[PDB]
């Protein structure tokens, strides 16, 4: 991404800076993406500078039409994850794909909280390998989260306990509004740093005994598509887990993912949905240091 | 369609021209269709000028009267690019008219971006088969497009894998105002070559996640018009894709096809709305390499 | 009456000329028009001006007319057929030769089939409600596929080639092209005989042209050539609106008001909003492939 | 009335008085009303013969001040047309009074050219229920006349259709300048034929597309050219508008409101001397007339 | 902490008074409580109200924080030892303070016996296991022996005197009674510290309630979830073999099988982070212990 | 305990007392513990009328928190029952105790309708000698209701044939229903007069029904009886034929005790299920005068 401070030139004051970031964006793709009425609604701001700043970031931030070719390489270059069993990146054709929303849905102990896990460790590992350098964003709404698990899947990666410990943001949220206060703190701080990553575990817990339905239906609307909003301006992947949202997350979610419990700690895996690849299901295994492709002693 | 570097008769020089680019008349046609009263509210234009260039468009585009017999052998001559499905060919008519708007319809995962991929390729094939021969254009709101789908499609009827991907212009919109600003470039740049289609998908998502209730129409009522006068202007087919706006969708989309999800690949298309087609039905497979008739294995 | 009729004791072909380029080319146009109208206009003396109006008026009869014979006069009006009889028969014969109708209603009411299914029947004879002339249409919305015209020609019986022959189509474009298009319309009303004329729709471009006080002058003198044209000629004229907006220039201009409502399927039902003459009353109507007609039992 | 064919006296010449005819003089009380300077202006007509036929007019009929006590009492003897509902003739006091002028203001689709029909065909009936013993003068404007009506609302009232169409006179007017032309033809017909009624419907709606100053003093020249007429043939003007001169020349004014339904309200504005108050008037297929209890 | 601290920022004491008749006796539940539910409260505006929580999320953390922090805090959590050392190895230091562990399995097993066992230690020093904390038993099917208590207590060498005069006994004939107990038993928390709930058991009164048993039973486990949120204090529930709607809120679940005599087989079916094992362990008249030599 | 008459306060009418009586409520102490629904379907009493009573029963019966200490010694005074052997009455820590629900089951002819008779005689004895000093009523299925035991018995004790006789009120019990009915009446008169002890013998004699709903039914008496006993605080004592019923009934069944018949007159007697009391076996002896302790003669 491009940090604002690079964007103001032509005598644009820093105050003006300090006031955009106040009301909640804090880059140039969020001030870009950023309609103009909302821009001019922001008080102590000229209509006519915000235009200026509009069109500056127009000009750095690239949204202009491009051949379809130069879409293929960008979108070759992509960054794109391991999830940690080869079965399921020959699934999901390399892992799992950033700038997009990817949601695990499925019956509990399933393994989503150790798929979860697996996926902060392997955002944790470098790009070398694979991973992707950057900080997770844990969201848990029931207390599962155990930082055991992680420092033995760790462990099993190999990379430094205490640097995996020290790398995660976790947050437990109590209510609804507790969870809508807790994402402006955490866009605020995945201004400063660079993430990769953004789990939540799971959205509907809370919202299933704070409510009255036609509120708590707009309520989620509007706490979705803040993670939407918050994805592109950064380029971080976001999983979402599920108990077994209706239309929300069908809507809101890019590809998403069944799960089903297998014969011992084998699981079961589908592709229900995809932009672009086939329905297809395959099968992982979950161990005590992480989620792992099935061996012979599986079968 | 009528370049407008072929106008310039009668002691009208190229500053003229230079100021109608920045007007964004683009072709003779344009400025031909363009009312008097807006021409008037161009800056270093006088009346007497315009009223002259506009005799001579009107000289150059014609404006008279034609008969049933004239009409009817152009709307003979009229392009139409194939589905890829005889079953949705025969529901069309024979294809995709020039200069109509198409708006696809229904719930998710029912395979419109599906048939917009299909029908993004061709374009591009020999007019024999039912093509148009040119260059698709890919306009953007939710982030599905993929080049993966145009590589597995171009080989069922023989394309080059790069020939199609680098003959389709791509570009995405992120906010309302963006979405009404990409046209202007759009046309700009669909004045030096022959297009033949130009895709938004999808129209109102945006709309609904941008008091605001009355507002957001007239927004909806400028936009729309514009790919109206697109249309006309150069004579290509625009297709739209909506999910489940009302009356304002309703009445300026020439033709809508509403889409329902079947069993296993079989969907189900049904023309809601045209003005020269019956209420039928058909059934549509998604297959590998695109749209397709139902084969008996899966019937 | 020919305009190359008034040509008595002494007119000049350059007057004659003038006129046309000025826009009247009906003996009824100069008979109707205010002297004014006629001093506006270059190379045109007062006097030459009262006596050319007064050989007009001395023509059409200008004075006052016993209500009996202007009963008798207007119930020998040809009344267009529309192939439903439910709906002629709620209209006393249906669309007028002489007078301006609207249809109004939300989307989906088949306004556009009825203007379709006018423009087939108009050419027909006498005898089975035709006009015996040729249709024009102003379309601003580009929704005319002259496909349909042979299936409703065939429906009626009539040869499709000369069906087909015997229509002018003109796209419009903005309000202004709109406007010229009767100017360049009237010459070649003048040159044969017509019975239609379909404009579809009115309120369509001065929605987007449009500020409010401009947009209803426009309006107001688009009607009143409408009306002018209609007096003129005495073709039939049918316009289609959109659902009012506009408040009431649209409404006293518009002698004849139907309002459309959906139904079940291809069942509609039309309603009389206003009318000078006829009660305000309701009626249904079904449209098929083959045009607008009165719905079978099995469609009930 | 009296007919200008006994104005002539001891010697007076017929061409003076078909001179007087064709210049719009057609009784005795329209010589008399006019002064002394239109009659210098008409081709060959001397002073001495202009102040000649004034005294000899004058002295038929006076023009000054006069009595109330005589003036009240002859007031009460006028010719009343009942407009078909209780609710108005006891609004106006006696329903509509010839030798004056009233107007009819409000929106459209207020009943008001259907009113304009039910004076129109109530204008013939005896005096006794109302009528006016004359036949109408209509004036259209905008093509609104739809002859049928009539029939249907001559036999809700029991006359004759065929004498009902025949017996109404209606003009149509495609321009200022002709609407001000055919008055000289109604003129011509009041001497010709007694009639008892005039409507014009509606007044103003070609002077909204044929034109300013011009405008204003036309209008005034057409109503002061009404309000003779109404002067000389004691004929009652209703007049038609749509929603100053206007309401300084009108005697009397009536607006009108849509009710519910067939229901509409009217209501007196100016009148000399009625008081302010409202009512409620029902309109169907057989006419305007007082609401009935279905419809309450 | 006491919700005494929130007496700042002039908010009356009529507020705290309120808030106290309504359960919210500490500040963690004022914080933790959604806007509606303090709107509901009588004599509150919502003006104070956005103070008041406010400084209820200052007094008391609940922003991020990295999991560093969090490990450390879960570790140093005060653990309830059972007397069997097999399980304390099993649980990883034994019961945990402030979550949800349940049991189930066959009643010849026994679990009583260690309801009653853990009633004692809840008082003993932290560092052989305690708790240093007032017990709350809530019986359902009167079970409670103190002779059991008194001689688990002289095993542990405690006063029988300070055993008895130390737990709060209540038992409920019905789920509101239940429910409402709770409520009540807010006020001794808020008053006194308290270290252990244990409810035996829970399925018990809901036996005999269908759709309506579901609701009610996530209102009475939620409301047990709050107990251990806003005091700390550790939650322990009985079932004899609810289903899936407890297996939610359920953090830890052991199953019971019956050995040979009094060995009994103890396995944690379910758990967030420890694995599926067994163990086993032996009861006698001083409690539940490790097996011994006798019955191997 | 507090009658049903004392409870009614502050406009409660005495025709709802009636009801309540005549429902099966007799006490104050069953209103006390009687839960919202039970009061709602007993006829002439309503929402507010059940508040009224609960409040009044919570002013006159503490319903609140009771300290161990309190129950304790409220324990400790709680009478207990003498079986008449020194050995059983050692095994039972004094004796049966009173208000629990205590289960015999065991082979047949083993004297437990002689222990049954033994116990009837020995709770109206006085207090003294572990007496109960007040009524009793025997309820018998099997037809095993002898009175020549009872007398023999009563001689034993010394007790008077004829006022052991009359003072148990003897029920025989051929339906489900009809022991309903038998014992909605010794409530009914338990109501006005004091008791002692209540026998059963035998439960499972009627049941051996509809599996299912034969344990429904049971528990329904098995929480009938409970409800009586803690209304007055009367040892209850049913025996089980060879155990039949499995949990439900082991759960009511507040302590086992099973028999086996040993040589010659005497019988085994062992512990099954008791809170408080270890497991243990004891041995007792069957004579004309009763159930005792063996003598050597037999020993
Ligand atoms: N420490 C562990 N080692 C190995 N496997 C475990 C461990 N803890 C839990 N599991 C397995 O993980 C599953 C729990 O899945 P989980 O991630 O909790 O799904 P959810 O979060 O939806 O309940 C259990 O079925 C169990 O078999
Ligand atoms: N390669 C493929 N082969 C066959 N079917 C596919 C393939 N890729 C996607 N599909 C199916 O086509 C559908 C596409 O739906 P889509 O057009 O994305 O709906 P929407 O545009 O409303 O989101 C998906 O439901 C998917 O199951
Ligand atoms: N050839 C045909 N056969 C049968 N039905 C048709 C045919 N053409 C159109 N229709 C149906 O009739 C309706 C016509 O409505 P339309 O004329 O578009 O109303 P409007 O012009 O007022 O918008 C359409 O909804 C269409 O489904
Ligand atoms: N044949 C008829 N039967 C019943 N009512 C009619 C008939 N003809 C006209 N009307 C009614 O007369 C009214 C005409 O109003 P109109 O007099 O034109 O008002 P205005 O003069 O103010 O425009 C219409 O509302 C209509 O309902
Ligand atoms: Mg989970
Ligand atoms: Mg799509
Ligand atoms: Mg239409
Ligand atoms: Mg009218």
């Amino acid at each position: 991404f491009v940090p604002i401070e690079k964007l103001q030139v032509n005598g644009i004051t820093m105050a003006d800076v300090k006031k955009l970031r106040e009301s909640g964006l804090h880059t140039a793709e969020a001030v870009a993406y950023a309609p103009r009425k909302d821009l001019l609604e922001i008080k102590g701001i000229s209509e006519a500078k915000a235009d200026k700043l509009l069109n500056e970031a127009a000009r750095l931030v690239p949204m202009g039409f491009v051949t379809a070719a130069d879409f293929h390489m960008r979108r070759s270059e992509l960054i794109c994850l391991t999830t940690g069993s080869k079965n399921l990146d020959t699934l999901l054709g390399g892992g799992v794909e950033t700038g997009s929303i990817t949601e695990l849905f499925g019956e509990f102990r399933t393994g989503k909280s150790q798929l979860c896990h697996t996926l902060a460790v392997t955002c944790q590992i470098p790009l070398d390998i694979g991973g992707g350098e950057g900080k997770c964003l844990y969201i848990d709404t029931e207390g599962t989260f155990r930082p055991v698990r992680l420092v033995s899947i760790a462990q099993r990666f190999g990379l430094d306990p205490d640097d995996a410990l020290n790398n995660v943001a976790y947050a437990r949220a109590y209510n609804a509004d507790h969870q809508l206060r807790l994402l402006d703190a955490a866009a605020q701080m995945m201004s400063e740093s660079r993430f990769s990553l953004i789990v939540v575990d799971s959205v509907m817990a809370l919202y299933r005994t704070d409510f009255e339905l036609s509120a708590r239906q707009m309520h989620l609307a509007k706490f979705m598509r803040a993670l939407q909003r918050l994805a592109d301006q950064f380029g971080v992947a976001v999983v979402v887990t599920n108990q077994v949202g209706g239309n929300i997350m069908a809507h809101s979610s890019t590809t998403r993912l069944g799960f089903k419990k297998g014969k011992g700690c084998q699981r079961l895996c589908k592709v229900v949905d995809s932009p672009c690849l086939p329905e297809a299901e395959c099968v992982f295994a979950i161990y005590e240091d992480g989620v792992g492709d099935p061996r012979e002693e599986d079968e």
